C-alpha cells in the first residue's frame, strides 16, 4: 500500500488513518518542527502489535506509540436515555492488549493511540479527531488514562446546565471509561482518574484540523513523557493554539502530505529504526502526474488549464528521462525554459519548489542543467 501525494489537500480539510501515519514520517527529520530523536530513540521491540516502541534518551521511560487504525473509533449517543454508545470490537482489543503488557511491564510506560469519536444518534455525520494516553506506573499499579481534545470548552454562554448534560451527552467518555474498566477487570491494576484535556479553544462540527492538532499532540506527548515534564497545550501551558500549532508545524504537515509519495512499508521502517526518509525524484513524478490528473478535472486570469498540463506533462518526461539512465537533450531542454515560469506559478509552483528544495536544487534550470548534453 503506497500514501499518495494529495496536492489539493490542506489541514482544514480533515484528517484520516492512512494521512495521520504518513506524517509519522516526519518523527525522525532532524529538520522537521515534529522531530523526536533528541527526545528518544528506538527500542526492541518490545513487542507491542500495531504500536512503535521508544526507549527514552533522558529517563527509565517506554513511549509506545498506536499506528491509526481505522476501525479506532468510539460512538456515543448524544441522547443520555440510550446507552453510552460502542467503542469498536478493535479499540477495544487494544486496551486488553494494553493491559495485558502492563501486567507484565516493569519499566514505567505511556501508551498513545489516536481514534475518531463521533456520535451516532444525531442523523447529521461528523467525525472528531482525539487522542487517548494511558501511562502506566508499575509501582501503583495503576493506568491513567487521558484523552486529548481540540474541541471543548470555553463554555459560558452556550454551555450545558448540569440538569442538560443528564440529558445529552456530547463526548464518547461514558463508554470509554466502560472499555478501559473492562480491559483491566481480568487484572490487579486500579485505575486512575480518567481525565479529558480539551485545549484549543471552541471549534464546531469541523473537526476541521482536528487531526493536526492530536498529531501535534502526539509529539508533544511523547516528548514530555520523554523527559518527566507535564504536557503543555492551549490553555494549559501554551499561550493559544498557534503557539502550540504554529505556521511551521502547519506546513510540515501540509507538505508531506500534498507532496511526497510513500509506501507504508517505509514508514515501517523509519520509525521501527529511526531513521529519516530522504526524498527521492520518483516522488517528484509521481507528485506531478497526480498534480496532473487532478488539474485535468475542473473547472470543467492566470494561466489556462492546456498550459499547465503541458507544462508537467514535458517536465515529467524530463525527470522520466533524467532518471534512468539516462540524459536530456538540449533541445528538450529549451522546450523546458520557456516553461519555467508556469511551473512556479500557483501551488503548482509550491509543488515543484517543495522538491527542488528536498532534492537540492536551486531552480529547474539548475535541477537539469548538470544533466543537459549540447550539440556538441
Amino acid at each position: 500500500s503506497i500514501y499518495p501525494p494529495e496536492t489539493s489537500w490542506e489541514v482544514n480539510k480533515g484528517m484520516n488513518s492512512s494521512r495521520l501515519h504518513k506524517l509519522y514520517s516526519l518523527f525522525f527529520d532532524k529538520s522537521s518542527a515534529f522531530y523526536l530523536g533528541d527526545d528518544v530513540s528506538v527500542l526492541e521491540d518490545k513487542p507491542l502489535t500495531g504500536a512503535y516502541g521508544f526507549q527514552s534518551k533522558k529517563n527509565d521511560q517506554q513511549i509506545f506509540l498506536f499506528r491509526p487504525d481505522s476501525d479506532y473509533v468510539a460512538g456515543y449517543h448524544v441522547d443520555a436515555k440510550s446507552d453510552a454508545g460502542w467503542v469498536n470490537d478493535k479499540l477495544d482489543r487494544r486496551l486488553s492488549e494494553i493491559s495485558e503488557f502492563c501486567s507484565k511491564a516493569t519499566q514505567p510506560a505511556t501508551f498513545i493511540l489516536p481514534f475518531v469519536e463521533m456520535p451516532t444518534d444525531i442523523t447529521k455525520g461528523v467525525q472528531h479527531q482525539v487522542l487517548l494516553t494511558i501511562s502506566y506506573d508499575p509501582k501503583s499499579k495503576q493506568l491513567t488514562p487521558t484523552v486529548y481534545d481540540s474541541i471543548g470548552r470555553d463554555t459560558y454562554s452556550e454551555s450545558l446546565s448540569s440538569y442538560f448534560k443528564g440529558k445529552y451527552r456530547t463526548t464518547c467518555d461514558e463508554i470509554l471509561t466502560q472499555s478501559i474498566e473492562k480491559a483491566i477487570k481480568s487484572t490487579d491494576f486500579t485505575l486512575g482518574k480518567f481525565t479529558r484535556a480539551a485545549y484549543n479553544h471552541q471549534n464546531r462540527l469541523t473537526e476541521g484540523n482536528s487531526g493536526s492538532y492530536t498529531f501535534r499532540t502526539i509529539k508533544e506527548v511523547i516528548s514530555s513523557s520523554a523527559q518527566g515534564t507535564e504536557v503543555k497545550i492551549p490553555g494549559s501551558g501554551y499561550i493559544t493554539s498557534n503557539s502550540y500549532l504554529t505556521s511551521q508545524h502547519v506546513q510540515d504537515i501540509e507538505s508531506c502530505i500534498k507532496y511526497r509519495n510513500l509506501g507504508v512499508v517505509d514508514i515501517e521502517s523509519a520509525l521501527t529504526e529511526g531513521k529519516t526518509l530522504p526524498v527521492q525524484l520518483s516522488e517528484f513524478i509521481v507528485a506531478l502526474e497526480d498534480y496532473g490528473k487532478l488539474r485535468s478535472q475542473q473547472s470543467e486570469i492566470g494561466y489556462s488549464k492546456t498550459a499547465k498540463l503541458t507544462a508537467v506533462e514535458l517536465l515529467i518526461g524530463i525527470l522520466n528521462d533524467i532518471k534512468g539512465k539516462n540524459e536530456i537533450s538540449e533541445s528538450q531542454y529549451d522546450k523546458l525554459v520557456k516553461e519555467v515560469d508556469c511551473l512556479m506559478d500557483s501551488s503548482l509552483g509550491k509543488l515543484v519548489q517543495f522538491h527542488l528544495k528536498n532534492l537540492g536544487a536551486e531552480s529547474l534550470q539548475k535541477l537539469v542543467l548538470p544533466c543537459v548534453k549540447f550539440d556538441d
